[PDB]
């Protein structure tokens, strides 16, 4: 034994699983919003020897040794952070440690707000994420608002947008201490000076999760929130196209009134929160982020712009309805009630032909178990060289799809009855997989970043 | 751009600062017990394109589409660790996604407690982690100690702990779960012991596997499966895996007067997702997968069974040689040295020679910037095959370093002129280079697990 | 020494300032809205020898003894204390207990509520109680705030009015598990149907504060809160005309369904939070709750609303503005502010003649230290047998005070200069003395419950 | 109805009733150690006009008018209670608003402490008191546990608490603020050795005067105002005043390196008002400061002087035939039996001969239903002119109904059978009467304090 064998010798079983994930890949159609596809170069870095360094710590303030050339690359990675956003290294602080998107949130609020303290964010049915403070009406179900204590600021049912009115009606008299401005499902920009003067009043951080669009925040094609928010959380695995990470940015320097930013959130990460840093989660980043500052991603983000927007534009022809009108980012929510199909059977009639979407509530459903939408998103097969004539055939085998499944909820009742049906009928099992092979042949001609066998 | 480029060419930078940290880890001799050096074929599923898939959920309740090789994944990584540690599939379930050790505890806690419930630990002075509820007396460090109220547990004459002073201090505090876990102790914990003791104050016993995780997969040391009723450990140590967590909860039944089930599954993983963390690091899962696939085989026993006589060949070595053990002997895998003579002194004569340790509070130290005890691990080297003459030869390697530490210690001035002079004065630098050369041609000769360059 | 001395000769200089106190009573006119005159019989019951009785626990229920007389006065207290509302004793308990009006508010938070959960009430400057749930924009003051979360709903500063459309909206997004359904400066009745809607939407127990009205809900004049609330909480000492105590009315029985109020409640009040029940203001409760059981106690409260309904129109044709355009009950809110006088002015004015009344904010005021309104009460001086055509005159004494302090306002500046200029300036010292004299020979010809000596 | 009416006239039942509950402080001899009979000149300030003022806040600082009167009795309550216990003014303030002793100790939680921080009392079973922090390990009980996390401290063989497994507790569980005060237990508590232990630990010294209030204001008893920094009390035991409660607390000031005053008055006054209770009971107040002003007088301090050696021959008498005191002497004011055959039988046999006392458990008792120790108190018949011969005749009649409870305890079946042939079987019903009978006779010819009717 020597540890240097083959995952193709030592472990045939999970190198034909990991081997069968990756064709599903290139055979699909992955319209999933928060899914990209990362590149060769940062998974190598994800998957190497920086997997075995425990740097518990930062960059001079470790307490262990044998973080040499480790905290180099924390700082290459923090350095390349505030270049990937255009950021003053003495006005923007940055933390690459955390995990994931959702320890990087949970690290903000603990370093800012005392246990029990007042969250604001965006409703998960109206557009937010769950680490925004989400309650059912029966039991709370994210730790953020079992920790603290959340209320939710809800959409404009007319528009489909932000109700930034009712916001400033409901911090005026729940007096949050910090406000989210950030979605996971909105395909508009949040207008982030609104949400400062509204913190500003009722003496409140704003906190903005860049998580879905930090990519075209990159890339400078939409609208910065750093310009207006002091703390921002982002993913680094969606727009990003990086490893499955988090950051958090800070304002620094002076606020003399200093800021006091920057000794707090350090501390939530570690050693409060989090431990061992995955450093080749870092590296990894840090390869994704120099990415981010060539003019090529900024190529490929104004290509996931108007890809979207092709999409948005070619299902509106075709007799589609879009909560909030349409689009001004990566991702299209299609309002599936107006043509008698619901996202629940959409999302598996599409996902039985390898075209995965997410189901999406939509302004004034009472089903939860049956949503009328999709969140459909563009910078996944963006990344593939998908250009916006590729992107209306795409929808076309939607439409298509949702013909299907419109037939089939005749021929069935529940939900439940549906599922078994796409599965039992051979007439309908065919037709199935006539658009899956003719789904699959379209999608394998486009390129696949990473590496070719794994 | 296509993203199949390697890293070498399209990052020339993090491609020679990634070389230079596998340099270090072949250069040099890596002790600290929790460090390890994974397997070439468990980083290339770290490494995988299973980054780029989310999977919020679990095998069969999954929230998206297109799992389906992720769904199988999970499950091969959940028989796996069930395996592993030889576990009946029905009076035990494994959840598989923490990303980390930290993450994975904090789910226990979320999981069976309500906020401010109140937890007991062994203090992290005293062997802990903070993920056992550590607070300073001046500031609550971990989270685990700001939203659960913990009370650390602490003998110093035994070496051991205070294994009934923790019950002196049970009844008298009313813990709802005690932690039979251990970040720095080279001695055995009474399992049975720790059951009862909960029981009598009503309280859940949580064993963090975390270091011993390895010998107790090898069934080479007693295991807590039969008295814990929840455990959580790492993928990282012993293990010889990715850095990620697992939480190991009992399940199935008896109530003959007027059925009794448990009642820990649903909200463990509850706790995990949708309330702590989102989309699991399918990469990880798979990286980890392939560990445990590794640990089930019997070059993984004798690579166990061989730490143990290392350690104990670690201890004997510096025994025989005027040095003492914290603790009479190690079953574990770490050393404990009363270093007589600092601990915060030896660190940095050591990494400047190629050999990285830590610092270790010893029973009686009323210091903490400048401790008196270091902690020095096996699994690492043991990992490149390294043998009983082979330890032998590296306490006799940390003699030389040692032995012109005391030097240095009866000159200088505090340790901030100990580290000073060092790096500044031109005849200490001739020993601190000739035994760091040395130790890098002893070092390199060993095989080291994992890629070649990377 | 034996204890049977008299006040009087034990210690004479109480005994002055004690009957200073009476005839300052006697000679002023006491228009706050929360006060009263209690009868002598419940006074002389009040400080009798059920001060020396432990009785902690309750009838039958007691964990010491010698309460056999003692149980039964607090049974008696029970069962008239139903009576007085117009209760069934097998659908309806009461808890006679509560030292006073603030910790029987506490007890029903304890008993329904976890620590931290979300409290519902009206906002103290728009006519709330501190017990409600009150919190500045700079601390929280109540401890209702700090043990609980609150969050307040507003009037209609149109109407004057409770804005409950405002009340249904903001509880849908605030999910409070109990709301506060009563007033400390509100002229007219509160929708308690509408709140129990609004209730039974976001499931919240609705607790209704019945403090100021509970005299008028006795005599049956207002619509009783008891038909829509199921937790009813009042003070004794306001139209009850009783001690300083407090009730707390709970439904019992079935809602098979139970009612589960009975025994929280009983058991916040002790051993939760009072300990020994102060038996002497039972014994005075049960003593004013039996007065209220007559046919006398009626036409006293129907003389309170028409008295307050006349000096309100009195107050009109004086050119005097009152929110929410008039009073439905027995306070009325005047709006000084259309006349160029603010509260503090008036309060200060009106003191120094003892014409006592207190300062109230008014709809639209930001200023705190200078509110622009009084809250005026009518039960004070009703039990004193005033009517109508006295109330009219006690408005005319107002104004004349009113159009002084007018005066001095022209004269001054600041309101720390304006109460300074009262005292120095004998040319409106001696204008104040003469309104003071025409005030106090007008109180004084009114007969004063209670002792005729202390 | 003028509300002047006789309380006779009015309400001839509650005359009865209460005439009933002099008639038995007269008929028996009331020994429980937290009784008194109040002084007939401080009842006639409790049965005041004072009842009918509001006054919300503090002298200076009101929110009202109209209380030229009460802040003088207030202040002059303030001043009666420094000079009681000889304390300076600069260096001590109090407030005298709490409405009884459990409200005082909440104010001074809420005050100094935060939600949820950590507080050490002796338990209840151990002597305490609820709202030191009591919960039942199955339920948390008082509000003191509820709303901060407590630790119970408790050694069963010197009869004394553990006053250093106290210190053993002490920095493992790491409280803000240690309680040194007693509900039953006989001996004294060191108060240098509270304080040291607190400082060590940065903890505040909290001394419940509740039951040695008296003992300590005649200079007869060591005093914590000196050791400890805050001070709470109850005005009805000892003191024989009315019954409501006193927060003493530190006041002024050396930081000789690079000024410190103390941070106690202004948050202890804002937890009292607005935090917790709302309106003073002014003719508690009143009724309070009459004590205090006995409570300066050589005819308070030879009363009090009395009790202890009333006490000691309580016990002496107790020792001399055949009882253990369950400390080996007192000095406090109360006994502790080991009632060598139970604690829940013998107060049936006693409250039916018309002397009461209460359950009080002794240490080594493995039940709380039917304990094993009876607490007996002397300030009650002391305050009668009860001296050392006098109270050797107590224990002397007491002796009869404990011989006969072991008779009924050599018969019967367990405690419920106890009680059953008590009230049931005629030859029982003999011996009941016939002590009840001298027992009363001997009881009627003492003085009684207070009036002579009710
Ligand atoms: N935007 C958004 N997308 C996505 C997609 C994936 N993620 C991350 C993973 C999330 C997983 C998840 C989601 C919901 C619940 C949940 O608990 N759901 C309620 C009913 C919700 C509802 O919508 N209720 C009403 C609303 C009011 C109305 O309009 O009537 C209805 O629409 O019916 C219930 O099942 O109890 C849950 F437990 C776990 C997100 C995200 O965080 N954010
Ligand atoms: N109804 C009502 N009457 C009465 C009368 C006596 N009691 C019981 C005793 C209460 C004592 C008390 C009252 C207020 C504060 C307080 O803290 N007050 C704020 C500003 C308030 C305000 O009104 N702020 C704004 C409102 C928004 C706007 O309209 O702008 C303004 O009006 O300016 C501050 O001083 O900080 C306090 F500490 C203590 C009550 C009661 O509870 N209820
Ligand atoms: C705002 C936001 N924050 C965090 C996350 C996820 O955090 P992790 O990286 O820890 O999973 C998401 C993705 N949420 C799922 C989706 O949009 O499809 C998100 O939209
Ligand atoms: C006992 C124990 N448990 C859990 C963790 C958490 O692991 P992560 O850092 O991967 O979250 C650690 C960290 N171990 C630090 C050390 O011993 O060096 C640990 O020592
Ligand atoms: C609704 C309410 N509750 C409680 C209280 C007072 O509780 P206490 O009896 O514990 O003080 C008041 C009187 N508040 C003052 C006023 O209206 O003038 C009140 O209006
Ligand atoms: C030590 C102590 N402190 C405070 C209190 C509270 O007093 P109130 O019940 O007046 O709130 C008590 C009650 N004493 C109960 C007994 O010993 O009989 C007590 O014993």
């Amino acid at each position: 034994w020597t540890g240097q064998e083959s995952l193709s010798d030592s472990d045939p079983e999970m190198w034909e699983l990991l081997q069968r994930e990756k064709d599903r890949q290139c055979r699909g159609l992955e319209l999933i919003a928060s899914e990209n596809f990362c590149s060769r170069a940062a998974l190598e870095a994800l998957g190497s020897c920086l997997n075995n360094k425990y740097s518990e710590g930062y960059p001079g303030k470790r307490y262990y040794g044998g973080a040499e050339v480790v905290d180099e690359i924390e700082l290459l990675c923090q350095r390349r952070a505030l270049e990937a956003f255009d950021l003053d290294p003495a006005q923007w602080g940055v933390n690459v440690q955390p995990y994931s998107g959702s320890p990087a949130n949970l690290a903000v609020y603990t370093a800012l707000l005392q246990p029990h303290d007042r969250i604001m964010g965006l409703d998960l049915p109206d557009g937010g994420h769950l680490t925004h403070g989400y309650m059912s009406d029966v039991k709370r179900i994210s730790a953020t608002s079992i920790f603290f204590e959340s209320m939710p600021y809800k959409l404009n049912p007319k528009t489909g947008l932000i109700d930034y009115n009712q916001l400033a009606l409901t911090a005026r008299l729940f007096r949050p201490r910090l406000i989210i401005a950030g979605t996971s499902a909105y395909a508009r920009l949040i207008d982030y000076a609104r949400m400062r003067e509204v913190c500003d009043e009722v003496k409140a951080h704003l906190l903005a999760d860049m998580a879905h669009i930090s990519g075209l925040v990159a890339a400078k094609v939409i609208p910065s929130p750093f310009k207006h928010a002091d703390i921002v959380t982002t993913t680094t695995h969606k727009t990003l196209r990086g490893a499955r990470s988090g950051l958090i940015f800070y304002r620094k320097g002076v606020k003399e009134i200093p800021y006091t930013f920057e000794d707090r959130i350090n501390f939530a990460v570690f050693p409060s929160l989090q431990g061992g840093p995955h450093n080749h989660a870092i590296a990894a980043v840090a390869v994704a982020l120099k990415q981010a500052c060539t003019p090529m991603f900024r190529e490929y983000s104004l290509q996931v712009l108007k890809n979207a927007r092709a999409m948005a534009d070619a299902l509106l022809e075709r007799g589609y309805s879009l909560v909030s009108g349409g689009t001004d980012n990566h991702l299209v929510l299609v309002d599936l009630r107006p043509k008698g199909l619901d996202g629940a059977r959409a999302e598996r009639v599409l996902e039985l032909v390898s075209i995965t979407a997410n189901k999406n509530t939509c302004p004034g459903d009472r089903s939860t178990i049956t949503p009328g939408g999709l969140r459909l998103g563009a910078p996944a097969l963006t990344s593939r060289q998908f250009r916006e004539d590729d992107f209306r055939r795409v929808v076309d085998f939607i439409d298509e799809g949702v013909n299907i499944g419109l037939e089939v909820k005749s021929k069935t009742a529940k939900l439940q009855d549906f599922k078994s049906f796409l599965l039992k009928d051979s007439e309908t099992s065919q037709r199935l997989a006539n658009l899956r092979q003719r789904v699959e042949q379209f999608a394998r001609a486009f390129p696949m970043p990473g590496f070719d066998e794994h």
